């Protein structure tokens, strides 16, 4: 940790490599304020939340946050360290999602168990739609407006029924290979927003 704490910085642009937006040094400086703010070095649920609440003022971020958080060991109580609270921003608000596909996996696996869920994905899409202001939801394609169409288009993207698992393996081979899966999967707000208002007439 430097000799008095702060090597946690190695730890974090080695889990997230040429993804991360900060070299160490500054990682130490970015920790050293965050230790003023949260002298324990730890952030509960509630108060990762806050973050997404006051920087998502147009939408209702409440549930998105929480399945972020939980992401990292698909628990709701305890905390996320400093580590997984940088990883955490950095996998909704930079980088890639080509480099984030295993993550995504753990934010679709709700419960944990290892595959997902017709239900968690329907979970998780409305979470994300919930990300996106009312204003820009009308220029979302009439088949992928809702929750309801962007899940069962993703289910039938990968081609399962009803009561089907979806393994990592599949989630990975398909997020890559189908770009439709990748635009409605895509839980970046930025992203789904930029691309919610592009493409071609
Ligand atoms: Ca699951």
């Amino acid at each position: 940790g430097n000799s008095k704490s702060g090597a946690l910085s190695k730890e974090i642009l080695e889990e997230l490599q040429l993804n991360t937006k900060f070299t160490e040094e500054e990682l130490s400086s970015w920790y050293q304020s965050f230790l003023k703010e949260c002298p324990s070095g730890r952030i509960t649920r509630q108060e990762f939340q806050t973050i997404y609440s006051k920087f998502f003022p147009e939408a209702d971020p409440k549930a998105y946050a929480q399945h972020v958080f939980r992401s990292f060991d698909a628990n709701s109580d305890g905390t996320l360290d400093f580590k997984e609270y940088v990883i955490a921003l950095h996998m909704t608000s930079a980088g890639k999602t080509n480099q984030k596909l295993e993550w995504a996996f753990s934010l679709y696996d709700v419960d944990g168990n290892g595959t997902i869920s017709k239900n968690e994905v329907l979970e998780i899409v409305t979470a994300i739609f919930k990300m996106i202001s009312p204003e820009d939801t009308k220029h979302l394609p009439e088949d992928e407006n809702t929750p309801e169409k962007r899940a069962e288009k993703i289910w039938g993207f990968f081609g399962k029924k009803d009561d089907d698992k979806l393994t990592e393996k599949e989630f990975i081979e398909g997020t890559l290979a189908n770009k439709e899966i990748l635009r409605l999967i895509q839980f970046e707000p930025q992203k789904v927003k930029e691309k919610l208002k592009e493409k071609k007439l």
